[PDB]
């Protein structure tokens, strides 16, 4: 797959951004997605996944104030970040669910948030 993310920057504590990730081929309409993210010190971690028939699930920390969509025709996914917290400064990248264990993945060059106080 070919992966391009976008829409990262600065912003402040409770302010908000929506990011993009737009993908080569069919991967949108063909497999599950989820939107990662890497802190500093630490490896890759699933956030917000989005499942073929369209049903969602987030991590305990980003519930209610993140929300990942899809569309197909564009095929691009979404992630809008509300509420955000310094705790939420990270590089962000979007996959195919089981991108950070499965063979043959490819990660894009990612989009960086980071929340200032
Ligand atoms: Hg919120």
């Amino acid at each position: 797959v070919q992966l391009v993310e976008s829409g990262g920057g600065l912003v402040q504590a409770g302010g908000s951004l929506r990011l993009s990730c737009v993908v080569s081929g069919s991967a949108v309409s063909d497999y599950a997605m989820g939107w990662y993210r890497q802190a500093p010190g630490k490896q890759r971690e699933l956030v917000a996944a989005i499942y073929n028939s369209g049903r969602t699930n987030y991590v305990d920390s980003v519930k209610g104030r993140f929300t990942i969509s899809k569309d197909n025709a564009k095929k691009t996914v979404y992630l809008q970040m509300n509420c955000l917290k310094p705790e939420d400064t990270a590089d962000y990248f979007c996959n195919l669910l089981g991108a950070t264990t499965m063979s043959n993945a490819v990660w894009g060059q990612g989009t960086q948030v980071t929340v200032s106080s």
